[PDB]
C-alpha cells in the first residue's frame, strides 16, 4: 500500500542561538554556537549563492548550512580521540518556484530530523536500513505534502 | 550580544509519506512520493554508507536524504520550464558519536526548517543572509542546544 | 538678472531603509532594499574609496551611492521587459576641503532631487532644459549657498 | 533584522540660486553659482541626453547635473593649493517607468545628502562605511520607499 | 641575588578609543584612531588568526594587535619628515593553556608598557639596556608572576 | 558614532622580577623568570636595537620583549604535551620622535593586556572578533590618547 517513511512526532525543534564568529567569504558566514571551546569547537556555517541569471534563463540560489562540532570521544579511556560530528542542510531552489510548494517540501524535510532516540540511532549512527511502516487504512489519510 | 540566529516557530513538520520506487544500489534507495508524475518527478533518495574501519581510525557513518521535485514554472506564460528543485539532508556521524549529543544537533539543524513563509522567501529563495535577532537580556537564556 | 535654477520645495527626503546584502569588497558593500524580489532586483550599491596620498599631493575621498531598481515595463501590454532605472550621488572632495563648504554644496545638490511630480517628468523622463525661474527683485535674496 | 541605511533629518535642502553662463553643447548647459571668481570656479553643469528609440528597444533618458566647485586648500599655510570637489547626480530612466516609482527612488537618494556635519565628514570625507542603525522593533516601520 | 627587571608604577593605562576604518581581511581589521589624518595616519590594526588543527597536534591562536602613528619631526627645522613609529602586541597562545597562567604572564608583560619618561627614553628610543635593581632583601618578595 | 574598542580596567600590572640567565649577542639578553624549571622553562628575552644613521638620516630604535613559558597542558590526561605561550611587545620609534607622544601610545597600546578573564579568554584564547561597545554620549569623552 502507502507506507509512512518517517512518522511525525511532537517533538519541537531546538531554537538556534549563537554569534557571529568570522565571515570567511562574501557569500560565507561562520557562526560560533554555545559550548564552543578552542579545544573542542562548534560552529554552523552558512554559505549562501545568489543567482546569476543567464539570458533566456532565470538564476538558481543555493544555500548551504552546516553544523560542525568536534566532540572528544572515549575521553575516560585511553586513546581517546576529538573526532568532527556534521550535519548539513543544503538546498537548490530555481527563480521561478513558490515559496508555498518549497516550504511544504521543507516542512516535509524537517520531519525525519524530530525523531525518538531509537530511530536516530537506528538510522544516522547504526545505518540500519529504513522500517518502512504500513499507514492504517482505517485512519485518515497523512497530509499530501503539496 | 548573544543573537537569535533561527528563532523556533510553532510550526509542526509534515509527515513523510511514500512509496518505494526502485533501489539503486546496496546502499541507496528511491522513493515515490505523492504527487510523482513521470513528467514531473517527486522523489526521495535515501544513501545511507556505512562505516569503514581504517587502520588505527574508527569508521564514520554517512547519510544523505535528497527530496528532489521538477516544478513546472510560469505554465501560462511563454518558456514554461521543467525546473528541478532539491533540499539535502546529509549527515556525518562518526563512530564514537553519543546519540544524545547527535540528537542535540538534529532538532537545532530542524529548527531554520519550520520557519514562515516570509523568512524563508527571503533566505532559501532571495538568498539574503540570515535574519539575525538580539535575545532580550530580560527574557530567559534559550536552549543550550547540548 | 538672476535666476532659480531649482526653487526649494517643502517635501521631506524619504528616510532610507534596507538590510545588508553583501559586500562585494573592502571598498564596496551592497544593501537590499524593500521591495528586491529576485525577479525585480532593488539595490544600494555603496563604494567609499579612502584618499591615497601622493608625493607633494594630498589624497582625495570619492564617495559613490547608486540606487537600482529593474521594473517590470508594460506589464499588461505585449513585449513587458524588466529594464532599470538607476539614481546615483557621486562625490570627491579632496582632503583640505571644509565641511561647512562641503555641506553648502550637499544642500545644493539636493534640490533637484525634490521637486513636484511635473519638474520631476519634465527633467529626468522626457528630457526638457531645466526650468529657470526670474528670482522676484522685490522678494529677499535666496540663500547664498555659501 | 532591518536597519536604517540613512536615517532621515528634518534638514531642508537649499533652493539653487544661479545664473545660466554658456551652453556648450545642444544638450549641455554650464550655469554659474554665485561666489564663482574666476580664480575660484563653481558651477552647475547640467547634460540631459534625450532617448534614441532602437528598434524593438525603447529609449531612455539620461540626466547629469554636477556641481564643481574649486577651492583653495590650506591658504594660510604654505603650498596652499585650488583643489576641485565635485558633487554629481546621475539618473538614467528608460521610457516606460511610471513618475510615481522614479519619484520614490529620487526621494529616497536625497536622503544621505541630507545629513548632519558627523555623519557627512564621517562618509563623503573621511570615507567610512556606511551607519547602520537597527530600527526598533518597537517604532512604527519607516517608509515604504515605493 | 634577585633583579627588578621592570618596577612596576602607580601609571593607569590610558584607554583605547576609536572608530572601525575598514576590515582589510576576514582575520584583520583596521581601526582609525583619534588624530588620524590622511598625511599623518594613526591607526590600530587587529589580526587575530584562529588555531588550525594538524594531525596529532593542537592549534595555536595567533594575536596581533598594532598601533601606527606617522609623525611629522622637526617641523620647524629643514628636513622635516613624516616618519612612523610602531608599537605592536603579538602573542601566541596554544590551545590548552590555561586562561589563569595566560593572564598571569600578560599582566607581568604590561608593566615596561607603564614606565616613566625617564626609563622609557632610556629603554625603546635611546637603545640602553634595561635597568636592572636589586630586589631589597629587606622588603616583601614581589609578586610571584604565576 | 564612536566605540571603545579596549575599555580600560582598574586591574594594575603585575610587576615583572626576575634574574638575568644569559647573554645571547651584543644587542640579546635573556632572564629567567620565577618558575623557570629546567623541564618548563619561563624566559623574558630582550633585543634592544640601536638606531644607526645614515646620511641624513635619523636612526630607528628597535626594542623586543618577548615572554615565553612552555606549559604541561592536559597534565593529568595522557599524552599530556609541553607547549609553549609567547607573548611580545616590538616596538620602532625613530629618532624625532618624542617621548610624550610615544608614551601616550604605550599607555594606550597597554590597555588590552589589562582586561578581565572573560575578555581575555574571548580574543587571544578562542579568537573571537573584537566586540566594540557604543561610548555613552551622555558620558564624558575618553581620553585622547594624545
Amino acid at each position: 500500500s502507502i507506507k509512512y517513511i518517517f512518522k511525525k512526532t511532537d517533538t519541537l525543534p531546538r531554537s538556534v542561538i549563537g554569534n557571529v564568529l568570522r565571515t570567511t567569504g562574501p557569500d560565507t558566514t561562520v557562526y560560533s554556537l554555545p559550548g564552543h571551546t578552542p579545544v573542542n569547537p562548534f560552529t554552523l556555517t552558512a554559505v549562501s549563492r545568489l543567482p546569476v541569471p543567464r539570458k533566456g534563463n532565470a538564476g538558481t540560489t543555493k544555500t548551504t548550512l552546516s553544523l560542525r562540532r568536534e566532540v572528544t570521544i572515549n575521553k575516560g579511556t585511553d586513546q581517546e580521540k576529538i573526532v568532527p560530528m556534521i550535519a548539513r542542510i543544503e538546498t537548490s531552489v530555481p527563480v521561478g518556484v513558490s515559496q508555498d510548494d518549497f516550504k511544504a517540501m521543507i516542512e516535509g524535510l524537517a520531519c525525519p530530523l524530530l525523531l525518538d532516540e531509537i530511530h536516530v540511532n537506528d538510522l544516522f549512527l547504526s545505518g540500519l536500513p529504513i522500517a518502512t511502516t504500513d499507514v492504517p487504512d482505517n485512519e485518515p489519510l497523512p497530509p499530501a505534502l503539496l
